[PDB]
DNA sequence: CGTACACCTGATAATGGAGGATACC
DNA sequence: GGTATCCTCCATTATCAGGTGTACG
């Protein structure tokens, strides 16, 4: 029982748009293109891989990806035609993951209309895969030195669409983390610290930007090695006044909402004073152990 | 004593494929 | 045949995620 912004918030997260042009003389063209839509997680998110399949109207299947994870896919040209593609156009990504979506449409129009089995419909494929995820193989590339690759999508500043958006995203791209640090002036030796944390690319700045007005908190924290950006909340009573009780309405999905609730139990001891206690240190030091285990 | 932001870093759950088998027309 | 989808498998990696230092009240 998922919410449509909120599915749409988790593959602005953790979604794949792919499209594979596979090598194969039985095709007149000599080529197999393919589009797959593919949600990829720890088996500990199966359950919700299945709420998703049940959403996108039972089509699609759940398959063992690698050793612990499971993959949801949709393959069929035709079901992502029915099914994925008016989901999206009419409940909008926001991240650059929009960018590759709306070139992977493109390629499923083309193959609406049968163009794909055709040499130039093929070039105009080759051309859109060029400027999806990270763009053609060694392979492609030299099969197909005259294209050109499409323009990536400018869509310019994009708000969040509904609050629900934002659970789903950080139900992918989100943590909720207890810190115990070795402190020398607390009186149990250790400082309890919650951490609630966004994690994107840079190229994302201005959603991130807006998260802090958004949330009425927190700040952008940019890694000094590459282009990656963390909204962080650190203040408590931030914590405790707009990060706990937002997704207390707008709930996380997948076992990251377990998780949430634990990060809420430590926030309680917290509230109480009793982190300060060796107990209380004790008690969120469980907690906290058995978070991210399922 | 305690909090909060400034600053640091790495193992692995996802990123984003691959190819062979089977079905459909 | 030609074309479409199903299924099984995976190499590498961009993050999440798990920290530590320190100023300030
Ligand atoms: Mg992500
Ligand atoms: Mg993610």
């Amino acid at each position: 029982k998922l919410n449509p912004w909120a599915v749409v918030g988790f593959i602005d997260a953790e979604g794949s748009f792919m499209v594979r042009v596979r090598k194969n003389s039985k095709y007149k063209t000599g080529w197999l293109v393919v589009a797959i839509f593919s949600v990829t997680v720890d088996k500990k998110d199966l359950f919700l891989l299945e709420s998703l399949k049940t959403f996108f109207g039972g089509l699609g299947s759940i398959k063992k990806s690698g050793n612990s994870t499971f993959s949801y896919r949709i393959e069929s040209s035709e079901q992502l035609t029915k099914i994925i593609l008016p989901f999206f156009d009419k409940y909008s990504l926001i991240t650059e993951a929009l960018g590759d979506y709306l070139l992977f449409k493109k390629v499923l129009e083309l193959m609406g209309t049968k163009e794909h089995l055709t040499q130039r419909g093929l070039e105009k494929i080759v051309s859109l895969k060029a400027s999806i995820n990270k763009g053609l193989s060694e392979e492609l590339q030299a099969a197909f030195p005259q294209c050109v690759p499409t323009p990536r999508p400018e869509i310019n500043n994009k708000n969040i669409p509904d609050p629900f958006w934002l659970a789903g995203f950080v139900s992918g791209d989100g943590s909720f983390k207890s810190i115990l640090k070795k402190s020398e002036s607390i009186k149990v030796g250790f400082q309890s610290i919650l951490v609630f944390q966004i994690t994107q690319h840079a190229r994302d700045v201005k959603l991130m930007e807006s998260l802090i007005s958004y949330l009425g908190c927190g700040f952008i924290e940019k890694d000094s090695r590459g282009p990656w950006l963390y909204y962080t909340v650190t203040n408590f009573s931030d914590i405790q006044g707009k990060i706990i009780p937002f997704f207390h309405q707008y709930k996380i999905i997948g076992s990251a909402y377990g998780d949430y609730q634990d990060w809420c139990k430590i926030a309680l001891i917290m509230q109480n004073k009793n982190h300060l206690t060796p107990e209380g240190l004790n008690e969120i030091r469980a907690l906290k152990g058995g978070m991210n285990k399922g």
